[PDB]
């Protein structure tokens, strides 16, 4: 004896364990940068996650950075804070996954000593959630001297001093960690942990019993990224005759001004003199014709269709608060989570999504035409908006999105290729 939910269309009856990944390495290895991507492609699939960095508890109990002396082996005070500003990074872990609804709760210390491991694998036997390790081994000057440029010097540790001196001070920051530094010991005195020691950027993986699946997806996205240069370039389709009649969904071709666009596209594309540009399209008919004027290979994708309204399919905004009204007021209450009836929610989107995204992150230059509801939800991701946010990001049409990785975020440059168009935004409602 079943009821189905007004607003996710669930069937209903009528009268899982938390898991802390902890970040190992010695400083400018990279743990940050994994802990942050990591953190939003989880919290992007939807399992609530939360970066806790050491780092930042100890720069809120203490003045203000002065130099690597701070972090000596023989300076007995700091170590106390040190180890202090560790356990009550823990205690909000505890909180987070306990009673704040958490999942994962990543743990950014450098965590170099046995000792402090066990620490933490006692907290989380203790309080019956799981310890995955990730460890980032990284022994070449080039790529740390890089990392000490890109994101140390401009750290607020080292505002007072810059560029040669933060160098320097931060070369005999790390210094300070190598004398007790114990790698993971997969092969014998950590052999039963579950772990992934990540060699070189990337290069090697070691991995060691993967209790789980959330574990065996992490490993899997962190065979997928890299690093190198590229962009990411994101639009919809010209406009479409539905777009010019106010209607949703449907196969409808360009109109003269989608074609304009088109042509625009590949002129600016053209301008933007990429080598090995790929190019995504979905298999409606809209991006496809968008995409035939570029004059360049491209491959379409029914993961990037757009969603699917289900009976609301090829009407207007208007005939549906007409004829279906209380799905409309239902929609506009609750945007993300709602399903159309016999079609999609923003959530379901994000679970078709999820392949672009593994396959985005594996390409250099991508360009993906698609719409505007599978759209917002890929800009959610890479500029880790909450799914609360996401149906409302704006998109417009005739407008590239161009997407730049940096290190801990993604720079986003609009430009209009001055095109005119309808406007098919929705604002927030009552
Ligand atoms: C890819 C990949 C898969 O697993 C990884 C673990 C660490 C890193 C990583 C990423 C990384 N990125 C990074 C770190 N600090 C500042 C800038 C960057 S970056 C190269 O601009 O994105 C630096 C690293 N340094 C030493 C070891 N690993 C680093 C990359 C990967
Ligand atoms: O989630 P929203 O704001 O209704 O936007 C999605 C709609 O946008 C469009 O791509 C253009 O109106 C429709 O095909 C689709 O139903």
């Amino acid at each position: 004896e079943l009821t189905q939910s007004r607003v996710q269309k669930i069937w209903v009856p009528v009268h899982n364990s938390p898991t802390v990944i902890v970040m190992v390495g010695l400083p400018a290895r990279g743990k940050t940068y994994i802990s942050k991507k990591l953190t939003r492609y989880l919290n992007w699939i939807g399992v609530p996650t939360k970066v806790f960095n050491v780092g930042e508890y100890r720069r809120e109990a203490v003045k203000q950075y002065s130099s690597y002396n701070f972090f000596r082996p023989d300076n007995e005070e700091a170590m106390k804070v040190r180890k202090q500003c560790a356990l009550a990074a823990l205690r909000d872990v505890k909180s987070y996954l306990a009673k704040e609804g958490g999942q994962i709760a990543v743990f950014d210390a450098t965590n170099t000593t046995r000792e402090r491991r066990h620490m933490i694998l006692h907290f989380a036997k203790e309080n019956d959630f799981k310890a995955f390790f990730i460890e980032s081994v990284c022994d070449d000057p080039t790529v740390v001297a890089s990392n000490i440029m890109e994101v140390k010097i401009s750290s607020p540790d080292y505002k007072d001093c810059n560029s040669a001196e933060a160098m320097d001070d931060f070369m005999k920051r790390i210094s300070c960690y190598e004398a007790s530094y114990q790698p993971l010991d997969p092969d014998k005195c950590d052999r039963d942990l579950s772990l992934i020691k990540v060699i070189d950027v990337g290069r090697r993986f070691l991995v060691n019993r993967v209790q789980d699946h959330i574990q065996s997806r992490i490993v899997y996205y962190l065979m997928n990224i890299h690093v190198q240069p590229r962009t990411i370039y994101l639009c919809r389709h010209g406009e479409n005759e539905h777009n010019l009649q106010g209607r949703i969904g449907g196969d409808s071709g360009l109109s003269s001004r989608g074609k304009k666009f088109a042509s625009a596209l590949s002129k600016f594309v053209e301008e933007q003199n990429l080598k090995d540009l790929r190019v995504w399209t979905s298999q409606l008919k809209s991006t496809i014709q968008t995409a035939e004027a570029l004059r360049l290979p491209y491959e379409q994708w029914k993961a990037l269709n757009e969603i699917d309204a289900g009976v609301c399919e090829e009407l207007t905004y208007e005939e549906i608060r007409d004829t279906y009204p209380e799905e409309y007021a239902l929609r506009e209450q609750d945007k993300y989570y709602y399903r159309y009836p016999t079609g999609e929610s923003y959530q379901d989107l994000v679970q078709r999504l999820e392949p672009v995204i593994m396959e985005l992150e594996r390409q250099e230059n991508v360009l993906v035409i698609c719409h505007q509801a599978v759209l917002r939800c890929l800009l959610a991701y890479f500029l880790d908006k909450s799914a609360e946010e996401m149906p409302y990001l704006k998109c417009p049409l005739h407008t590239v999105l161009k997407l730049t990785p940096v290190a801990y975020g993604c720079r986003v440059e609009s430009i209009y290729l001055n095109v005119e168009s309808v406007c098919t935004h929705r604002e927030r409602s009552e």
